[PDB]
């Protein structure tokens, strides 16, 4: 495998990388994103958003930074844990958490937390350069349907989805001041403009669920969340573009996690040659058990032959990862072809998934 980002040699010197993101586009492009963890692999750090890439399918990386923080704490100061999306006109958009102090960005606060913002910058040409960063949060004249009660919230970390029409949908994780608590839940928000304006959907209806993915299936939005300290990721529907959710039963529970906290993962959609179409899930199998994360595997499920069950395709990282943070991963696919990028042990690799899938479209 690859190595995209290497911590023992790279342009910026950073000591760790952390939380991958890949964009397959339409021409045959490759754009790839990475935390920038400079002091080391702790999330409340130092930390920038990098971009890698590639117009040779992966043999060659031109690399960049996207986003920076809001340069206020030399020690604390961080955009991070990427969430990203191609609209229909091609435009790249990236979604990231922005913060400049201690502590867990859902859980240090009990109102909403001061230094949190969400940050997003677009790219109309091909992720060559990136507009101004445009802050989301700090009015209210971007993201309508916003909960009071907010602690704080961003992405869903990975990829969002384009609906039918053009809606851009993309997964999200809330943070809300519940009875004297602090309840995190995950939810999608929406732009019917290209991303200049959001509408915030509501809540999934089981707490202590966080970073997801969303598809669609026939108008429906199915989502496949990191359930904490459940030993699964869970999976519910929605009908009415992230207003009410239901369990969906054909993949709750389905991918196991094993034991401690959950870990993020990655959940697209594809439709094969005859038609069908599956999903494809990427995330450690954690076997050893909490933070370890061993063997990141890529399932596969088919929504139009839900009797067959969940299908381990392969296991692209099978090793432990590192404690210190690692696990999470990206898949992506278009025109056929299937690309992935996970954490290993500090770095960022990157693989090329395509002879996976062409097992799976029995051509």
């Amino acid at each position: 495998p690859l190595i995209l980002f290497n911590k023992d040699n790279n342009i910026w010197n950073s000591k760790y990388f952390r939380i991958p993101n890949i964009q397959l586009l339409n021409d045959g492009t490759i754009l790839t994103f990475s935390d920038i963890r400079y002091n080391g692999p702790d999330n409340h750090a130092y930390i920038d958003i990098a971009s890698a890439r590639s117009t040779d399918f992966g043999k060659t990386w031109s690399y960049d930074i996207a986003m920076k923080n809001n340069r206020i704490d030399s020690t604390y100061s961080r955009v991070m844990d990427s969430t990203t999306v191609i609209t229909n006109t091609g435009r790249i958009i990236l979604i990231a958490g922005s913060w400049n102090t201690n502590g867990n960005w859902a859980m240090t606060t009990s109102t909403r937390r001061s230094d949190w913002s969400v940050q997003m910058i677009y790219s109309d040409d091909n992720g060559l350069t990136w507009s101004n960063k445009i802050d989301l949060t700090k009015d209210s004249s971007k993201v309508k349907n916003q909960p009071s009660n907010t602690i704080g919230w961003l992405g869903g970390v990975g990829s969002g989805i384009v609906m039918d029409d053009g809606t851009i949908v993309m997964p999200a994780q809330i943070s809300l001041r519940e009875n004297n608590e602090n309840n995190y839940y995950s939810l999608i928000i929406y732009s019917k403009d290209n991303g200049e304006t959001w509408t915030m959907g509501n809540k999934v209806p089981n707490s202590n669920t966080s970073e997801n993915m969303v598809i669609e299936l026939d108008g429906a939005l199915i989502m496949s969340t990191r359930y904490d300290y459940s030993g699964y990721r869970a999976a519910y529907i929605s009908h009415d573009l992230g207003s009410t959710w239901e369990i969906y039963e054909p993949l709750n529970g389905k991918v196991l996690t094993g034991k401690g906290s959950g870990c993020q993962g990655s959940f697209i959609k594809a439709t094969t040659s005859n038609g069908h179409r599956i999903g494809l899930i990427s995330a450690p199998k954690n076997t050893k058990g909490e933070y370890i994360r061993d063997n990141i595997a890529v399932y596969m499920i088919d929504f139009d032959d839900l009797s067959k069950r969940v299908q381990e395709i392969c296991i692209p990282y099978p090793k432990d990862g590192n404690k210190l943070g690692g696990g999470y991963s990206c898949l992506s696919f278009k025109n056929s072809h299937l690309s992935i990028v996970y954490e290993a042990n500090g770095n960022i690799e990157y693989q090329d998934l395509t002879p996976y899938y062409s097992l799976i479209n029995k051509q």
